């Protein structure tokens, strides 16, 4: 069989963008040629993580003009809440740009997500489709599939939101009263399109769908999906990028090497999330009411100058040289693979997940978006190793009940600490098996090919 050349088409995001790109360099190692097309300013941020440059080539596409568009606004990050639906316009005018491009390119398979049209594409041009998906397959399941009906005319009611749709496979990986509201999503409008429309289009428009997960975590949502829709769904394994190499921080070295092994707690919410500063004070109290050694990776807080002036009177002297609670950038995984550190608190983003999963450390999981919620509910409630900190209606937690929840996997005498321990523990070995993720990618790549 030939190599396999494939045309990516992104939602212009760049939490889009960045794990096609990822799934590029996976594809081209294979030998594969890929062709990538994106906006110029994405390009010019995106363009070093290009590992394979006779292979994969990027395409630059021009963002239309359309009314409630500022001038070089180019993707989601451009923007605020106002030009939603004019940057969704401007991307669907893509179609003539993206057609032209697509006839010069003559691909083999092009993956898409927002872009509902490509199939038809696809049928004029000559070229089959995957609907690929970066995200988790509950979120995918439990919100956008024909067992749910979506109104036309009306914003779906949160008791509607917090119903699971017909046949979807979990009891558990369910999301909670007033959660709810973060799925509301799946009916906005998106352009001249509500998302649900949309997605029902891409979805029922490919020949498969794939997504960014794994039977072992997902499997029963990936059947329920290819049931719902009537179509394949293609599993790529997590697609994880490679850590970036060297040694630690020193100085992160020399604190950490103050500690007993498996004895300090180290806490980041990703790279988007800011804290409005009351729930960042709260977060970092929780922290020092524990005892235990802490290491704390946040962006400063809205309107802060900086962590240190955000951080509640007398904090940093209660804590000395027990607690470090940092606003710079940090390399997570050599902090995470130190010896010292024993504890993840995270929010659950599907990186965080995935850097937990596959630690040696206790998890515990803060979550704030709908997938967040659903993927720490799979750890949490269905596998059992993972807590989740309990939170208000409007997602504060307080330091009481963070420090309970580190207590609960830390406190050596704690039944709960010892069952999530054990159970992370078999499902870390499954994840790291003898050639995992690679496996998923070649089984992907034939997939394609059929």
């Amino acid at each position: 069989k030939p190599k396999l050349h494939i045309t990516m088409f992104p939602w212009v995001a760049i939490g889009h963008i960045t794990p096609f790109i990822h799934l590029a360099n996976e594809l081209a190692k294979r030998g594969h040629s890929i062709s990538i097309l994106i906006p110029k300013k994405a390009h010019t941020q995106l363009g070093h993580n290009n590992l394979y440059p006779d292979l994969i080539k990027f395409h630059i596409v021009t963002v239309p003009h359309v009314e409630g568009l500022p001038a070089g606004a180019e993707t989601a990050s451009d923007i605020d809440i106002t030009a939603k639906n004019p940057l969704a316009i401007a991307f669907d005018a893509m179609y003539e740009q993206v057609e032209t491009l697509l006839y010069g390119l003559k691909p083999d398979i092009v993956f898409y997500d927002f872009a509902d049209w490509i199939p038809k594409l696809a049928a004029q041009i000559g070229f089959k489709t995957v609907c690929y998906n970066v995200i988790c397959a509950s979120c995918m399941a439990i919100g956008i599939v024909p067992a749910r009906h979506i109104p036309k005319d009306r914003p779906l009611t949160e008791e509607e939101l917090m119903t699971p749709p017909e046949g979807y496979p979990s009891s558990t990986v369910v999301l909670r009263g007033q959660e709810a509201r973060t799925l509301s999503f799946i009916g906005m409008d998106y352009g001249a399109t509500k998302f649900d429309v949309r997605i029902t289009a891409a979805m029922q428009g490919c020949d498969a769908i794939g997504i960014r997960t794994c039977r072992e975590l997902e499997g029963p949502m990936c059947d329920y999906l290819s049931a719902q829709y009537n179509k394949p769904v293609f599993l790529s394994g997590p697609v994880l990028p490679e850590s970036p190499k060297g040694p630690l921080e020193e100085k992160w070295e020399k604190w950490l090497n103050k500690f007993e092994p498996k004895s300090v707690v180290y806490c980041a919410f990703g790279s988007q999330m800011i804290l409005q500063k009351n729930q960042f004070q709260e977060l970092v109290l929780g922290f020092e009411m524990t005892g235990l050694p802490f290491f704390v990776a946040l962006s400063k807080p809205h309107g802060a100058d900086s962590i240190e002036e955000a951080l509640p009177e007398g904090f940093l002297e209660r804590v000395g040289d027990r607690g470090v609670v940092h606003g710079g950038w940090v390399q997570q995984t050599q902090i995470l693979n130190h010896q010292s550190v024993g504890c993840f608190v995270s929010h659950c983003g599907f990186g965080s997940m995935w850097e937990s999963l596959l630690s040696d450390s206790q998890i515990v999981l803060v979550p704030r978006l709908a997938d967040q919620i659903l993927n720490t509910r799979l750890l949490a409630e269905e596998l059992k190793v993972a807590v989740e900190v309990e939170r208000g209606d409007m997602g504060w937690f307080s330091k009481e009940d963070l420090c309970k929840a580190i207590k609960s996997v830390m406190d050596e005498e704690s039944e709960v600490g010892k069952l999530v321990k054990k159970n992370h523990a078999k499902w870390r070995e499954t994840l790291v098996s003898p050639g995992y993720m690679d496996n998923y990618l070649e089984d992907f790549i034939q997939q394609l090919y059929g």
